[PDB]
């Protein structure tokens, strides 16, 4: 597509999130870069309101949803890249993240170019969380397992849908499932690529900046599109 030409090099990324989980209000700011040619994303997130009331791993898919734009689509699959085709005008995203035996996050995001920078503005609303649950009780390990994002076309809405499962590791050795349902529609009136069924193979690594005293998260992600031969 035409929008793919904007991703041939290193693109700066800005992430801004406003959240409310069970009345606990917070804000997160993120800075980094993505290099789609290698399906690479590097981002550092900082909680600007103080301490994050939810564990950092629970916010990775939301805070770094722009990784979908940096997915390396193999040459034979390039006509299936919705994300880049929606650029520079961008897309609006909505998700419902359901934590098994706990609450849910409902998100609304806009991913678009502001000059040569890819900006992701997000609003997160979390309800029905248990006080001593895995989320509000901070019982999740600071790590991330590899996963696949299953994409299907939504022809009538001129966009896409996505479904995936995240398995957060609990400190006792168990797993906290987070079911994701996603919908994306373009902001602009220009033509976008409506894909055939495929998936985004994701690999993530969470770390800390040794010199950072604020509540933060450093993320390194690698994403490759697959599913079509």
């Amino acid at each position: 597509s035409k929008g793919e030409e904007l991703f041939t090099g290193v693109v700066p990324i800005l992430v801004e999130l406003d959240g409310d989980v069970n009345g606990h209000k917070f804000s997160v700011s993120g800075e980094g870069e993505g290099d789609a040619t290698y399906g690479k994303l590097t981002l550092k997130f900082i909680c600007t309101t103080g301490k994050l009331p939810v564990p950092w791993p629970t916010l990775v898919t939301t805070l770094a949803s722009a990784v979908q734009c940096f997915s390396r689509y193999p040459d034979h699959m390039k006509q299936h890249d919705f994300f880049k085709s929606a650029m520079p005008e961008g897309y609006v995203q909505e998700r419902t993240i359901s934590f098994k035996d706990d609450g849910n996050y409902k998100t609304r995001a806009e991913v678009k170019f502001e000059g040569d920078t890819l900006v992701n503005r997000i609003e997160l609303k979390g309800i029905d969380f248990k006080e001593d649950g895995n989320i509000l009780g901070h019982k999740l390990e600071y790590n991330y397992n590899s996963h696949n994002v299953y994409i299907t076309a939504d022809k009538q809405k001129n966009g896409i849908k996505a479904n995936f499962k995240i398995r957060h590791n609990i400190e006792d050795g168990s797993v906290q499932l987070a079911d994701h349902y996603q919908q994306n529609t373009p902001i602009g009136d220009g033509p976008v690529l409506l894909p055939d069924n495929h998936y985004l193979s994701t690999q993530s690594a969470l770390s800390k900046d040794p010199n950072e005293k604020r509540d933060h998260m450093v993320l390194l992600e690698f994403v490759t599109a697959a599913g079509i031969t």
